[PDB]
């Protein structure tokens, strides 16, 4: 029995959509993912985080081009998927590497939102994204999946490293969290 | 064949008894827990490492109400019913969060006792028990189980979350290196 | 389908031969490994990156009696015995302890040569083997092998249990990493 669900929000500014789905019938099925934010660098983190998440992810927001409310429906999809939580693993953790940079992510699966990070960032914006936005965004989807998720940067140059390792990090964890 | 001991000593002053059990039938058997040392706090303790460690414990101790004593015995009885230690992991390691709390725990289950920590508690006792204590109590465990531990507070200020964190922590590297 | 690889070089000075399996017949075959370098703590190190690494490991170097060049011969087998990556964790991480030390590895095993590393050794040589030399030794390795590797000592004081639990730490990686 696959972990679906769909989540849908419409403001006179903005709609979102997103579904998401944590599992694949080995073989069978595969992977699907597809976002699109407006944020041409927010676009490849999420995609970065379902795909080494081993999830499907269908995230689209329209309207005139904040960026938290995609996190916050992100986060909302993979809770109501994650359902019962029933027999899953519970707790992740990983390290994922880019290059320079090393990122940690340690998640406990349950009922207790909390997020601690330490995201030494180094510019203003990260590509398309802002950068102090990226520990707004990771504790958005973890308040909003009702996680206890703790986020480290151990070192890095790059800003883009960072951020692309501490997605990867925190897709490693969720993999390892959600498995059952 | 489960890995199953028990351990009973006996003084003017005291009676502890633990049996612990390693292993359970999938599906058939399950866990079961019941800890009682006169410190609630150390109950909470010990059951978290058993529960999460995935072994099912028994841990009595009796007469007029150191700790460090059950500590040993626990580790007495880890360290029987780990017995020959034959197909297993070895190495495990874990960390584990509990809200603001990160703890690691390393752990290489050969013939070597070692016990390497950082736990930077604030006050001078959690809840039922002495926290300098707790040091302690996780080297007399490693010492009698003949294992080399170490234990890490990442970060934390609660000293009742470090604490659990650490536990748990050490529960999860358990868990990973016992498996078969 | 097994992976493995064959790699021989020589100089006037030198000959190098190396055969790796990455794989072994689960109850049917096991490791075998040999190890001959000229320097007996490398020959240590080698061998116990080979056997907690689940390989298995024909590495010798005739000639009269630089180290750097066993490494990148080992790290060129590694890489072709790999072969395509597919099915592959890809990423894999551990934490090795050896009695006071305790060290890390995190490893993409992807095509982006990258070595970062944090080793403070307090002594010249170590045994066999020069201290200054490990660091490279490790990243001759990581770039022959073309995986981005990041080796950390978390403390130790020992020379000897700081090289150990790092090539302890980057075996169990490279397991987790390699397995299908
Ligand atoms: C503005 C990105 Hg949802
Ligand atoms: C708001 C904790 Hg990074
Ligand atoms: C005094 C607790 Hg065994
Ligand atoms: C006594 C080492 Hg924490
Ligand atoms: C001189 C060791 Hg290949
Ligand atoms: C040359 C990076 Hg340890
Ligand atoms: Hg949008
Ligand atoms: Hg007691
Ligand atoms: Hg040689």
């Amino acid at each position: 029995s696959e972990r679906i669900a769909s989540v849908e929000r419409t403001t006179s500014e903005t709609h979102i959509s997103c579904t998401i789905d944590l599992d694949h019938i080995p073989g069978v099925t595969e992977q699907k993912i597809n976002v699109s934010t407006g944020i041409g660098f927010l676009d490849h983190m999420f995609t970065a985080l379902a795909k080494h998440g081993g999830m499907s992810l269908q995230l689209q927001c329209k309207g005139d081009l904040t960026a938290e409310d995609c996190a916050l429906a992100l986060g909302e999809a993979f809770k109501k998927a994650l359902g019962e939580r029933k027999g899953i693993k519970r707790y992740g953790y990983a390290y994922a590497p880019l290059d320079e940079s090393l990122s940690r992510a340690v998640i406990d699966i349950s009922s207790r939102p909390y997020f601690m990070c330490h995201l030494p960032f180094t510019r203003e914006k990260v590509g398309d994204l802002s950068t102090e936005m990226v520990s707004h965004l990771l504790q958005s989807f973890a308040f909003a999946a009702g996680v206890t998720l703790h986020i480290d940067s151990i070192r890095g140059e790059n800003n883009h490293h960072i951020a692309e390792s501490a997605f990867k990090a925190l897709a490693l964890a969720i993999r390892m969290a959600i498995s059952r």
